[PDB]
């Protein structure tokens, strides 16, 4: 009885942001962009609200996983193949993505309460099935995660250099289907 | 009794260029860069002489395959991980290579006389063994070639857009070894 995955609806956006914030409140991957301290993760929260509203809701895919009690216990943000920022950063804005069409798995987050439930796996399987014959890029934040993604058909590209920051991320690629003939 | 592969020596450079020219004299991949007509493939010849002299001999690897009679029947040009041009083009000079360290297989050429001999396979196997745990990029010029490279562990990245030119090339990647632990 693994969680069930569907596209988000607008009514779900508050909980979705709550889940992202809980997952990433102490993650170096996000802390590096947001000036610290960030009491109550308020600036991180604003970042996620903006990304959902102006990027993922619009031109991407937002998947949610729900448990058997109906609550959202995970979220994934995907990009498809192809002012308020002064308040979050006081300044941001690709380069290591291969220059070929691909899906991008930006983030996958699981509620603390739902750790060890197969939430992340259900999300990835959903997104991989949607991607089908097309390619996927992601950046794995641990060797453990990299090994999970490798078992799902991602091959390594290499490590992205980090300044200031924690573990270098391992860029990975799930290739597109080979040409039939 | 497949051909045997070793690094080239300077004494071999004339024959190496002869082999490249014979292989590529009518190849759209090269014809697109060189102003036509090119009587006797003289400008193409000059290009290969310059690439060997100033790039591959210096900072790369040049492999040759020899047959049982001792003659060079194939050549491969590899880049390692990291004025006269007015005479060739009347203007040249990366972008689709992933931004991670890799070997690049620039060209593999087989003598006409040695077609169907396993020359290309011997060259690739040699270069793959040298590359070991490291990544390799190449651009395959047919689906047939792409399938050969896929069987040697290359995965597709995607097609590179061509202007003026024949078959789009299929960029491919042989991944580096996954991290041990």
């Amino acid at each position: 009885m693994s969680p069930t995955v569907l596209p988000a609806t607008q009514a779900d956006f508050p909980k979705i942001v709550d889940v992202l914030v809980e997952a990433f409140a102490n993650d170096p991957t996000f802390l590096r962009w947001i000036p610290q301290p960030d009491p109550g993760s308020a600036k991180l929260r604003a970042l996620f609200e903006l990304q959902i509203e102006k990027q993922y809701a619009v031109a991407g895919n937002i998947d949610v996983a729900r448990d058997s009690e109906g609550e959202i216990v995970g979220v994934a943000l995907w990009d498809r193949p192809d002012p308020r920022l002064v308040s979050i950063f006081g300044k941001a804005a690709a380069r290591f993505h291969p220059k070929f069409p691909h899906w991008y798995l930006y983030t996958v987050a699981t509620s603390s309460s739902a750790r060890g439930t197969g939430v992340g796996s259900a999300l990835l399987n959903h997104g991989i099935a949607r991607a089908g014959d097309e390619a996927i890029y992601l950046e794995a934040t641990s060797t453990r995660a990299a090994q999970l993604y490798n078992r799902l058909g991602f091959v390594p590209l290499g490590y992205i250099p980090s300044d200031d920051d924690g573990t270098p991320e391992l860029a990975m690629w799930k290739p597109p289907a080979m040409p039939t003939v």
